[PDB]
């Protein structure tokens, strides 16, 4: 019974070549967009973290593999777009091009979020259906005596309820059962469920220049392609936004379908970004009243505007001082980093997201019908009475404002 | 056992020249109007999409069969006739005349809206009864061992519910486990339920010149046939109407039967089309009430009439602004388009059957007894003052409208 062998590990090869597989959808299925995964994200860049949990040496793919370690971690950079790095592995083993790779017998790739009922179960029904000639159990036993001559490629840990499939768990944590190899990605906010029997962490970085180019200029028509490349050319602030993966997805998915360049200033990039980042979560809001849905978010969006003032980007848990912030977390407008500390920090996605958030609130206060919350909102437009401040501080908290409305905008330049 | 096989291959291909298989009805069963597959549409054109969801490279059949990937999506011009291609495919191979398909033991042609209770059942009853000489599932494990030899050619996927044959939406998107071929044909809204798994698309294009006139005149008594074909040449509109098999097989439906040539003002041939699409999908309009059907039909009416005036073909979710639209989609007034597009749009069929739905709306108003309705209507025709736009931009709005009524031509021309 080696033939067989064989004729699975050549399955799994061709079959991680199946546009099955290599495409998928960088927003989410809810839009219908298609990237495939082999002229997209080909580039990625890994950074190292040490026992301090800090960034050391900078490594690429195709050399991470050369020293990978029992159970590896890798942690997605805050919960952007899809970590399409472990799908990457696969494709290159079933290639055959990376060297590092070769001397691996199997590599499974599995969506972790929908393991159930066991490590065969899940292995036969959710790749290639193994054949009856082996499927008697006698799989795992092979596996035993091979040891680490396979990769199990685990997507999705926070989104794994492990008693659905103790036994994933147990090969995540007691590795020493199985003695083979796995790499498994996770999110900052279930890392603190594992690390503990990580051997090697690491985390995806940014994109660089070229990749952010390759990106644009080969998944959208060329005349959109060379109006876009250009304006980021010109522009000195776009070729630093352009580095997270949503910014450069989404001002390609705004222009596709349109039959001319469009600047689409910042201002509604960053709207997007947000109503993609409320709305995708919303299918998780329904355990929560729809008013303390709101009422969560204004809280976010004062928080913000006070942080702007305040200059004050990091946040502890009595500067939010409320249970209800689950969904605040589970919508994503706040990060919570539990690494080497005493008390956990609260983030916002990137420092240009916080001013836009404040901007937004700003908005809406000075449009609101309600003469307290327009009252709050002259209470900040108040203090734009200097011009060190104006022109430099809350340069980008004035742009956001007026750039949300019409009506903001009478009362920010009334004032100015 | 080998020579069972034989006698499959064999009646198949027989069964594929019998008149049960080749005689369709192209206006649907409700109209009893029959077309020989033999001698009508034989010469389609498909274009091949590119990775941004655009048109290149038109191909021919006995082309694209040269060059078939893993399982292929067809998608329909948008919801027209029946698309009587995979038909000619399963005759090409039944004839053996095209090179291409000599290299197929098997082609199985199924009607997958009628599927159910798994495949080799569906191939059982649907097609050919298979022998009980080999009728013992081990049929499967033959096509499995054969591999891509075999071409499942399954149509009208928008109308299949796969929870009555797991087994084929299987063959369908996971064809790693199956290693055949398989041909799909849908539609453009229940594309998004596809693409992903498919290797390779295709688009059905319009009629050529030639093969509309071989149309006409092999599907028509001679004298009615030489009337026809002369009318088309005189005009300037109907030749480029006559490139949507809808409005080239209605044409003639609507001459059949009678002695002499009639003809038949296009106001009226777009009359019969717009009758049928509020009628063929009655069928699945019993879902909502009657005043909720016409309501939604009157608001597709001023959509269209507010779209001439602004000169918008192209609308969007906030435009319609309803969730009874569905049943607006079900009658096919409107389709929705979903490619790579962050929003989703809504069009027209054609450019000019929004015309005449805004024109037969104009023409409803203008000769309503209510005098709300009326003075509506008068506030369009009241735009109707400047001869730039009279005799260019509203020239088929107020030739809808006074070829709908009588009484909306009386106040129509005393306008003018």
């Amino acid at each position: 019974s080696e033939g067989d062998l064989d004729d699975l590990a050549q399955d799994l090869k061709d079959l991680y070549h199946t546009p099955s597989f290599l495409n998928f959808y960088p927003l989410g299925e809810d839009i219908d967009i298609i990237f495939n995964l082999k002229s997209t994200f080909t580039e990625p860049v890994l950074w190292r973290k040490d026992q301090h949990h800090h960034r050391v040496e900078q490594l690429t793919l195709n050399g991470l593999l050369q020293a990978l370690q029992s159970p590896c971690i890798i942690e997605g950079e805050s919960g952007k777009g899809k970590s399409t790095l472990l799908q990457r592995i696969a494709m290159l083993w079933g290639s055959g091009k990376c060297k590092a790779l070769t001397k691996f017998k199997f590599v499974f790739f599995l969506r972790l979020s929908r393991a159930q009922g066991g490590l065969f179960e899940t292995l036969c029904d959710q790749l290639l259906d193994i054949p009856g000639t082996i499927r008697k159990q006698t799989f795992m036993a092979m596996l035993l005596k091979l040891r680490q001559r396979v990769l199990f490629l685990l997507d999705g840990y926070n989104e794994f309820k492990p008693q659905n499939c103790p036994e994933i768990e147990a090969l995540i944590k007691e590795n020493h059962r199985f003695k083979n190899m796995v790499i498994v990605t996770t999110t900052t906010e279930c890392l603190r469920h594992i690390r503990q029997f990580g051997a090697l962490t690491a985390e995806v970085g940014d994109m660089t220049e070229d990749s952010a180019q390759a990106l644009i200029r080969e998944v959208l028509i060329k005349e959109l392609a060379e109006g876009l490349l250009l304006q980021i050319q010109k522009s000195r602030c776009l070729r630093n936004l352009m580095k997270t993966p949503l910014f450069v997805v989404i001002t390609c998915a705004i222009q596709m379908g349109e039959s001319e360049f469009h600047s689409h200033t910042q201002t509604t990039l960053f709207h997007t970004f947000y109503d993609l980042l409320i709305q995708k979560n919303k299918h998780k809001h329904k355990g929560v009243a729809a008013s303390d849905f709101i009422r969560s978010l204004d809280h976010c969006g004062d928080l913000a505007l006070e942080g702007v003032f305040s200059h004050k980007f990091d946040f502890e848990l009595q500067d939010v001082s409320s249970v209800n912030e689950d969904v605040l977390l589970t919508t994503g407008l706040l990060c919570k980093y539990t690494a080497q500390r005493f008390k956990p920090k609260y983030k916002f996605f990137h420092k240009s997201f916080q001013e836009y958030t404040a901007g937004r609130r700003l908005s809406s206060l000075l449009t609101s019908h309600e003469p307290e919350e327009v009252t709050k909102g002259n209470g900040y437009l108040q203090k734009m009475v200097s011009i060190s401040d104006i022109t430099s501080t809350y340069s980008s908290l004035l742009r956001y404002t007026c750039g949300s409305s019409v009506e903001a905008t009478r009362a920010v330049m009334k004032h100015l």
